[PDB]
């Protein structure tokens, strides 16, 4: 089945944040055995391996922004990778690795697919422009440089020239937001981006969210999805080996409810697994525990139900 | 009151599945004072003490089927302790031991009311048949020996010729699943047995899930309602001390939502508190934790309620 | 802005129950930044300081009421100075202290605006009468001495007399209850106070909660909200260092939601964060996680919003 057909990518990059660590999520997933239970629900898995991200020594700042060339390189690199497995008729898979890595994933997706609409599951809006970023962390960015309606607002940052924004304001919903700077508050009010921040998941409930995103995405016609899914997105009860985590967040239930809804409208086309960092656990436990839940996160999208699932055959016989 | 009149049966069993303890169930709800705290609320109690379980030697497997004879005899037992306290004008509450004891517990409360529906709190269907089941553990495989549409879908079992399928498809509500097998799934679809998965109360909420399990139960007429209630239903952070949990799983909240719900009606005619395991906790209070929870859904299914009680008296002079 | 500019109250006392230590909560939430947090938050912010509470011996009970000419002095102290802060236009924000000191806060409040409304979030009623009381801890009790139905139910308690009830049974709408005492839950039913329950908040969701309780306060016209917030409203697992913690209670969520729903009306007029005990923390991260989620509640109540908040200029310049 198409919703069933993946192409896993290795992203192992660290560079679009300051922890060190993050580059170790393709390895840690893997370890986990996510390919194994992939194919054990029915999946026809391929697995690209890990894109090397050769040493880019003499990557000075620009201006308060950090790493701008290897992070524009890796996100680069990907986008072609991206687009590979797109037009080998797969779901791309991409393992992060930090944030920053969504710029080249949806580029990528958006080549072979430009009508495509994001789901982004995060306690961040990660839209701060190369100018209104305080930290100068490319993870914190990923947006800006991919929305139409920032286009004049993108200064010429090194290792960004092949950046073109491939996705309208309209076609974007925030999922899980917690914790927003003033001038990404100002840009996503502005846009009239539509948004369900922890305020509105309270209000309604994760049914009416979901309900309302994929009417929202869909409702004037069927479009691949690309779920971003930053792991800080969910409650640190459930992902605490990450580098930015937020208190009162998704819950696992909550989790699983966004992506057992995306997989059943059978349009998912493109999925990120950002920001899992196996040395920020505070025990080894809280490691596994990131990793487990990143996992589960990950077999929903590609079809895992909790209400049970069977093959077209008859059990009594 | 009749919703306030309770028979207790003791059920120390626990051949219905492999993990020593669970048959301890009953001493340590007992220990916590579950009597005397109903006593404390009003209730008439009426104690029928704990089932001797004789130990039943060469008891062969049935196939993969794990202590069929002890399962069997049992289960037996229970019902006909089950009827005498229903035939007493008494709500059964059976304090188990493991989910295969629901046989007995419900066969034995239709022999006095065959117009019962059930309501079956559980991470689990435990509706595997002595065929469809991959572990051979009869506590996964209650419902199935229960059900009229499963008559001759179950083989001559040794130590279950005495049951009678006594409850159709269409009177069993789930609520709280999360593992259901392929087979289990399966029997769940083409009985067209009615569900509420950990996805449905997620888009629902327990309010609606609560709504719609006894407008679909009691919307004909009103008719005596058995609940049947594992503990591991509940996540594992309230309930870890357990032998088969399951994250992600209903919260302390909903589960007194639940059985507040189902006092209220006033039909409470019989009730399970299965898969208590005191040898199963990681720590001691985990323990107390456990049993804790399974005191407090048992004291709110006979009265107690979150927003308070009071005698009819006046309380200002 | 009016919702914005704070009259900042300490009140460092402890005799309205027998645990030692909910004196220190001023201190405590002083320390971890509470005032800086406010004004960096664009908040007009007058600190009034800590109130002197003069030790009184030979302080005998009253039947069974513990400490009362110090009860009663504290709160007749703090009713002139919440007064005091009203007339200088400020919202009047009391650092608690034990809930007893409610009975200052709110009269001082009705002084100035005696149209008010209150909300009162905690596991409990606080409604206790010095004749109903098991405990004679007047920390239970801060209801009855403020409503005007209660007027001749009221003995002549030592260090009361200045009392006058400044509110009806109808202007006040209780959030998070889960243990009500048997003479409380009749005057909660006999007096018809509007109320939502932890049943009620699992029925309808917190969104429901909120819209249902600010038309309640609000629906024939526009009146000063006064919030007064037990920090064991909240589930044990948020705010650990308390006196009597209710497990099942409101989430961090949830409690994030009243409070932002609140600030929303811009008519928080009065606001108690009550029964932060720093001795009561089974390990310096309970303490810790106590006071980073009263601070958090607090900053709620004056503008701090998950979605994110930003100052009126252009920020994409
Ligand atoms: N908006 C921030 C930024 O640096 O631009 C400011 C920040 C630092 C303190 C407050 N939150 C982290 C965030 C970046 C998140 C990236 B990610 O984890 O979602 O991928
Ligand atoms: N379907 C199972 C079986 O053994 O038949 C397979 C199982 C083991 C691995 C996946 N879940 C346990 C379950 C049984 C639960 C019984 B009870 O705890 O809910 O009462
Ligand atoms: N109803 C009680 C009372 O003493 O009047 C009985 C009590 C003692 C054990 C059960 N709950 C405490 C409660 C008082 C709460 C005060 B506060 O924390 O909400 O401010
Ligand atoms: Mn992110
Ligand atoms: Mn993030
Ligand atoms: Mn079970
Ligand atoms: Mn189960
Ligand atoms: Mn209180
Ligand atoms: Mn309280």
């Amino acid at each position: 089945a198409k919703s069933r057909t993946i192409g896993i990518i290795g992203a192992p990059f660290s560079k679009g944040q300051p922890r060190g660590g993050v580059e170790e999520g393709p390895t840690v997933l893997r370890k986990a055995g996510l390919l194994e239970k992939l194919k054990e629900q029915e999946c026809d898995v391929k697995d690209y391996g890990d894109l090397p991200f050769a040493d880019i020594p003499n990557d000075s700042p620009f201006q308060i922004v950090k790493n701008p060339r290897s992070v524009g390189k890796a996100s680069e690199q990907l986008a072609g990778k991206v687009a590979e497995v797109k037009k080998n008729g797969r779901i791309s898979l991409v393992l992060g690795g930090d944030h920053s890595l969504a710029i080249g994933s949806i580029s990528g997706h958006a080549r072979v697919h430009p009508d495509l609409g994001v789901i982004w599951v995060d306690a961040h809006t990660d839209i701060n422009t190369p100018l209104t970023t305080t930290s100068g962390n490319l993870h914190g960015q990923p947006v800006s440089f991919l929305l139409k309606e920032l286009k004049g607002k993108i200064p010429d940052v090194p290792g960004f020239s092949w950046v073109t924004p491939c996705i309208s304001a309209k076609d974007i919903v925030y999922i899980g937001l917690r914790d927003v700077d003033p001038g990404e508050h100002y840009i996503l009010k502005t846009l009239g981006i539509k948004y369900f921040s922890m305020t509105e998941v309270d209000r309604l409930g994760i049914g009416k969210v979901m309900e309302e995103t994929l009417s929202y995405l869909l409702g004037r016609k069927k479009r691949p999805i690309h779920l971003s899914f930053d792991v800080d997105g969910l409650d640190p009860s459930f992902t605490p080996a990450t580098g930015t985590p937020v208190v009162g967040g998704l819950t696992y239930r909550e989790g699983l409810y966004i992506t057992e809804e995306i997989y059943k409208t059978g349009l998912l086309s493109g999925l990120d697994i950002m920001e899992v960092n196996p040395s920020l656990g505070k025990t080894p436990e809280e490691v596994t525990r990131t990793v487990n839940t990143a996992v589960a996160i990950t077999l929903a999208c590609f079809g895992l139900a909790r209400e049970g699932n069977h093959k077209p055959i008859d059990y009594l016989n």
